């Protein structure tokens, strides 16, 4: 048996984990790391953000002032169809289950 709590501690240590009880097959979850980025980079360089958010950052930072924004750690899933889902969330079942397994 393995709890979500134990799976989370394995995730925090960099492992890939999954539930035997999921409907989809061949899936797993993993943690993406925290990073703190300079505001100028966010505004002028990061491709993976909408323009309205780059605008909010620019208007609160000016591409100046030694400024940084922390992007917190989060969970992701390699889904059944091979896509990567940023921001995996745990169902009630996932949270309370004890069929978790280390995938790698
Ligand atoms: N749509 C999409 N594209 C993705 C994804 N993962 C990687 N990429 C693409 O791969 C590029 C390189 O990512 P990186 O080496 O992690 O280099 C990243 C990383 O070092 C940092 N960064 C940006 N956003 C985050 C974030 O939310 N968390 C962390 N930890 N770092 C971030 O800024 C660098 C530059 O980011 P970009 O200019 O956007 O450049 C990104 C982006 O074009 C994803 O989940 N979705
Ligand atoms: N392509 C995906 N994109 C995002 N997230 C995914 C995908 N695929 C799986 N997940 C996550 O794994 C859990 C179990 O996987 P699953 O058993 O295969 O889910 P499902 O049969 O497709 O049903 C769907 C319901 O499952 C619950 O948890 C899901 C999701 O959090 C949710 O509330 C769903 O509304």
């Amino acid at each position: 048996s393995m709890t979500f709590g134990q799976a989370l501690e394995s995730l925090k240590r960099g492992h890939l984990v999954a539930r035997k009880g999921w409907n989809g097959k061949g899936m797993f979850i993993f943690m993406r790391p925290e990073d703190s980025l300079p505001t100028n980079m966010i505004v002028n360089q990061v491709k993976s953000l909408p323009e309205s958010f780059k605008r909010w950052v620019a208007n609160n930072h000016g591409d100046s002032e030694t400024d940084r924004i922390k992007f917190t750690a989060y969970l992701c899933m390699k889904a059944a169809d091979g896509t990567i889902v940023n921001g995996w969330l745990a169902s009630q079942t996932d949270m309370l289950a004890n069929d978790w397994v280390i995938v790698e």
